[PDB]
């Protein structure tokens, strides 16, 4: 939906909700680095990536 | 995707992961319900389990 709006993340910030639920899951707090640095989004929101 | 390969409910079975997520009222208990019953497939189904 959003990088076909700013794939430059321009336009758009970052945030996570429940990230709990990965502590609840088994927690892969790799995947969560990705997740700050924005490998796995494709839209490269810019700024910080609240949660 | 097994709506169309498989609209008629004869091969496909749906299972619940993160079962425990219904508890803590993480994940919807309503829609939980609901795809137990199998009210929210737009689809045939063979069958529902719990994971
Ligand atoms: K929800």
């Amino acid at each position: 939906l959003v990088s076909q709006m700013d794939p430059h993340g321009r336009r758009t910030i970052f945030v996570l909700t429940k990230v709990d639920l990965a502590e609840k899951n088994v927690a892969s707090p790799s995947r969560i680095q990705q997740i700050i640095e924005g490998k796995l989004f494709p839209m490269k929101a810019l700024g910080y990536f609240a949660v």
